[PDB]
């Protein structure tokens, strides 16, 4: 099974969606969780954080990291979706995909990389999005900063492969596809086997969860 | 051979690099060229240029509205605006990775919102945007700047989608930062790889990104 007995796990995005699913998974797996969104009863530790908001992304995880041993895994599950055609999109839009759906991700990873460090080992798993391997048309912003995070998350898993680090994705979606929409239980099923020492080979590596829809891509 | 005589042709990061390499060729190709760009420090422009800062929406707005008030077609737009600040993920600084993302992906967003009216309406003309190896593979010190990438061209990708209804061709080159082959590619190089992107000898290409690293991706 998937077992995270002990193990200290980070969810940002841990409110709704994928980032809470995925808590609430570990938590059933024996996790000690904390799950870090805007805003927020919940079977595990809250933050308050704007992964966006640099400096509090700085503040919060300095804190917590000075009375941890390990942070066994980090998934960042934040992100923000807004569509539209390019020439139509919003400034606010823009700006505001980008600064979540990369910057959250970069100011996790700028706080955490020397925890990873110096603990050797551990566990890091992005939540990207199809839109991020193949063009959807109503989402050139959306899919254009998932390409961007996926890039940097593959990246970072080079820069931690020598501490034995293992960093992937996983890309949900937004007779193919197959099935219904992938929920975020499913999703939050793939991340804790990503997560887990059964996938301890596994490195770099993006499993698109949208029934197929990108044909391999 | 490649001839655009005629045509009008933008192409931002026009004042060094692969911008000012590949405006000179156009210019060569008998173009009327008008390059973008923060700064014009070289000693020579045989083209017109307008300074401004292309990662900034309500300047690239101003100035296209005009520029496009003149103009009857729009025959080529490129892309190659682009900065370069590495780093250790965890080193690079606040500064370095805004500005990375306002002008390597902010430049070509800005780009296509005030030219994409001009594409439909004119049904035709191509869009080369210069990308990066480093958009392809994970490379060390390269995060942000490979990031930033990766978003131009996926955002490149999905403008052509948009545009391909409207007859537009959009492709990307993407140079590097016994594999690799040869010697480092110059940017009168790559500008020839552009040329040809924008050519009608590429009628039938568009969503593709030619990469000219001397193979040091393998394929990727
Ligand atoms: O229980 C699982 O879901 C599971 C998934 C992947 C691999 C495993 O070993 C598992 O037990
Ligand atoms: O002259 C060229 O560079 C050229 C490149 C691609 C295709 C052509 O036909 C060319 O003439
Ligand atoms: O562009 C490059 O970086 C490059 C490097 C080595 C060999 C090449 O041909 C290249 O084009
Ligand atoms: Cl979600
Ligand atoms: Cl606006
Ligand atoms: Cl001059």
């Amino acid at each position: 099974g998937l077992d995270f007995h002990g193990q200290t796990v980070w969810v940002t995005g841990a409110g709704k969606g994928i980032g809470y699913a995925t808590a609430l998974a570990f938590v059933e797996a024996g996790a000690n969780v904390t799950g870090f969104d805007l805003a927020f009863g919940y079977p595990f530790a809250t933050e308050m954080l704007d992964v966006a908001d640099a400096d509090q992304v700085r503040d919060v995880c300095a804190r917590l990291l000075n009375d941890i041993e390990r942070l066994d895994v980090l998934v960042n599950a934040a992100g923000i979706l807004r569509m539209g055609a390019t020439d139509q999109l919003s400034a606010e839009d823009w700006q505001q995909t980008f600064a979540v759906n990369v910057g959250g991700a970069f100011n996790l990873f700028q706080q955490t990389m020397a925890q990873f460090r110096r603990q050797r080992g551990g566990a890091i798993v992005t939540v990207a999005s199809d839109a991020a391997h193949t063009p959807r048309i109503g989402m050139s912003a959306y899919g254009a900063s998932k390409a961007a995070l996926k890039s940097l998350a593959l990246t970072v898993g080079l820069e931690l492969a020598g501490s034995g680090v293992r960093c992937n994705l996983v890309s949900p979606g937004s007779g193919i596809p197959l099935g219904k929409i992938a929920r975020p239980q499913e999703i939050a099923n793939t991340i804790l086997f990503l997560a887990s020492s059964h996938a301890s080979h596994i490195t770099l590596q993006d499993i698109v969860v949208d029934g197929g829809s990108t044909l391999g891509a």
